């Protein structure tokens, strides 16, 4: 039997820089949010012990791929505790929706989905609580999909708090630049020493994203595609883009802006949601 998984992106609904650790890495208050809206994995079980990953992601080595990485890591965990049935592989493809990073963490979701999906399929018995520490391994975006729930994240990433957010939709734009993660976070002028606040104050405070300022300045088309859209809605960079999505209250408005925009937005319009698809998916 074949089982069908979502793998939803999500949104740094704020994004803020408060300093540097000494190797480099910058500590972060974000906020995260899942969109209604993703790839979708299907995994069949093996016998033999393979893990085969059946589609080729663009310009992503097997080996390299994170669904791959993320199955790998479940088997060698379980295993050395005796949770790994003998004999445990799978099959697994993905329908892949998302860009390529534009800080949607789209790589993150899928490990995550992986993760969860096959921990029940091979039915180990691993807590969230252990999928989310053997993920952040492969990212600090991993855990919150792991989790299930929005999510308030501090220190590098790592410390993270479930809150609830408002729920919006939102029209989600890409210009077709690929931003490298590290690129943005090695920018001189990157502010680096936004004050860290607690939740209750981020939370009545406007939403911003630090890095928006860089993204903006070094890439032309991200700097064009924020100029359109804030003409229509309060919009912004998630993650350390390219991406930038817009804010409504309702579908239809968000639809209607959608038609209106220039066609190279390579815009979609999802709804913002504070329990993750694939936990939902398993109720
Ligand atoms: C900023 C976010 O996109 C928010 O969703 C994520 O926290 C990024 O974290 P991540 O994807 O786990 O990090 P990676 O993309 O693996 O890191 C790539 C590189 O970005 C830089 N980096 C990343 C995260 C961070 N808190 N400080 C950094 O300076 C580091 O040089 C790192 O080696
Ligand atoms: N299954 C996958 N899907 C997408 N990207 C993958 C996958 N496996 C590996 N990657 C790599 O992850 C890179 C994106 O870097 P980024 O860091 O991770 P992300 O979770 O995919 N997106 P972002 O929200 O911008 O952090 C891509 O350029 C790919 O090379
Ligand atoms: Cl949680």
């Amino acid at each position: 039997m074949r089982t069908q998984w979502p793998s939803p992106a999500k949104l740094n609904l704020f994004l803020y820089i408060t300093g540097q650790r000494a190797d480099g890495y910058h500590t972060l208050q974000t906020l995260f949010q899942f969109l209604d809206y993703g790839d979708t994995i299907s995994i069949e079980l093996r016998d033999d012990g393979d893990i085969r990953l059946l589609t080729p992601v663009e310009g992503v080595e097997h080996e390299d791929n994170l669904i791959v990485r993320a199955a790998r890591l479940l088997m060698k965990t379980a295993a050395d505790s005796g949770r790994l049935p003998t004999g445990s592989g799978a099959n697994i493809s993905i329908d892949k929706r998302l860009p390529m990073g534009g800080g949607l963490g789209g790589g993150s979701s899928n490990a995550a989905t992986v993760l969860v999906a096959l921990n029940h399929l091979w039915q180990c018995g691993l807590s969230m609580d252990e999928l989310a520490e053997m993920g952040l391994t492969l990212g600090a975006d991993v855990p919150v999909f792991v989790r299930g729930h929005a999510a308030f994240a501090e220190g590098v990433g790592e410390i993270l708090t479930p809150v609830d957010p408002p729920e919006k939709w939102y029209l989600v734009a890409h210009p077709g630049v690929s931003i490298p993660t590290p690129v943005i976070f090695k920018d001189p002028e990157l502010p680096r020493n936004t004050p860290k606040r607690s939740i209750e104050t981020l939370l009545k405070c406007e939403f911003s994203n630090d890095c928006e300022v860089i993204a903006r300045k070094r890439f032309r088309e991200v700097d064009a595609v924020l100029s359109w859209l804030l003409e229509y809605a309060p919009s912004r960079l998630t993650g350390t883009g390219a991406c930038v999505f817009a804010e409504f209250d309702t579908e239809s408005e968000a639809r209607q802006v959608l038609e209106q925009a220039p066609e190279w937005l390579n815009g979609f319009v999802a709804k913002g949601v504070n329990l993750s698809p694939l936990h939902r998916a398993m109720l």
